[PDB]
């Protein structure tokens, strides 16, 4: 009852914390991959120009 | 307590779906970035030589 409610609340809080950590890590990885892809596109254009020259 | 547990389970399912979609997109982007990095390194080295 009350103790079960408190246990469920603690479990839900732990799950929310874990989900927030996972979402933050995923967003960070996505930002890093986006920056890497932008740098790769820039380097691809530069290498194309260099190969032409 | 039961209503809060059901709400918590629904929110956990939604967060798991969001995390799975984000992980799939991140894996796709990671494969693309690996391919792009390999191609860029190869082209740079060849043009340099």
């Amino acid at each position: 009852e009350e103790g079960k409610k408190k246990f469920q609340r603690e479990i839900e809080s732990l799950t929310q914390q874990f989900e927030e950590k996972a979402a933050s890590y995923d967003k960070l990885e996505k930002t890093k991959n986006r920056l890497q892809q932008e740098l790769d596109d820039l380097v691809v254009d530069l290498d194309n120009q260099r190969q032409l020259v």
